[PDB]
């Protein structure tokens, strides 16, 4: 018989596990070639998409979760070594931090607060959609120094909030002992998508 301690916990220790995880591939991901890399713009674009995508209810298994880290984690490199080319690699640890004490201070009160904040979840579903959509215009038409540094901030809000309500909601709602990984995975896709739009941004804003 579980409580909604040990299932919060345990959700937040594969969370845990997923960002080492995915650290290691980012690791690995430093030897790949240059002829196997994505263009950064199709990267960016592809956590949103992804990060909507796999917020479905629909429930998946621990090996879909630590292969999902995994692997993201090696894509994603192109994304690290060019804000870093072009900033400075202090920018990346700067990004990490930003983001974690963001996650850590959002989340926490998300988790403890008394308000049911569910009502939030068409605003937050359309929002990811608009960065998805001015993502995919990105590719075809990149946008200035202005306009990305914008967009990252939009982004930053965006997905600051789901952090928020996903610790809010994993509290509210009903959620058993199957629905574990799934649930990290999108706190894991909420992190990874709000260290992009931080490094973006301060990547930016250092040149």
């Amino acid at each position: 018989h579980e409580s909604k301690q040990s299932i919060m916990q345990r959700i937040l220790t594969v969370f845990v596990f997923t960002l080492l995880i995915a650290t290691v591939g980012l690791f690995i991901g430093q030897f790949v070639p240059v002829a196997l890399m994505l263009p950064l713009s199709i990267l960016e674009v592809a956590m949103i998409i992804l990060a909507f995508w796999m917020r479905r209810r629909k429930a998946v298994g621990y090996a879909f979760v630590y292969t999902f880290a995994f692997v993201s984690g090696i894509t994603l490199f192109p994304i690290v070594s060019h804000y870093a080319s072009i900033a400075g690699a202090y920018v990346v640890l700067e990004a990490f931090g930003s983001t974690f004490v963001i996650f850590a201070v959002l989340g926490t009160i998300g988790a403890k607060m008394k308000k049911d904040l569910s009502f939030l979840w068409s605003f937050l579903l359309v929002a990811v959609l608009a960065l998805a959509v001015v993502g995919i215009f990105n590719i075809f038409s990149p946008l200035n120094s202005a306009a990305m540094m914008a967009y990252s901030v939009i982004g930053t809000i965006v997905f600051s909030l789901y952090i928020l309500y996903d610790l809010n909601q994993i509290k509210h709602r009903h959620i058993t002992e199957d629905l574990i990984p799934v649930m990290a995975l999108s706190l894991y896709l909420d992190f990874i998508n709000l260290f992009i739009n931080l490094l973006r941004f301060f990547g930016i804003l250092s040149s």
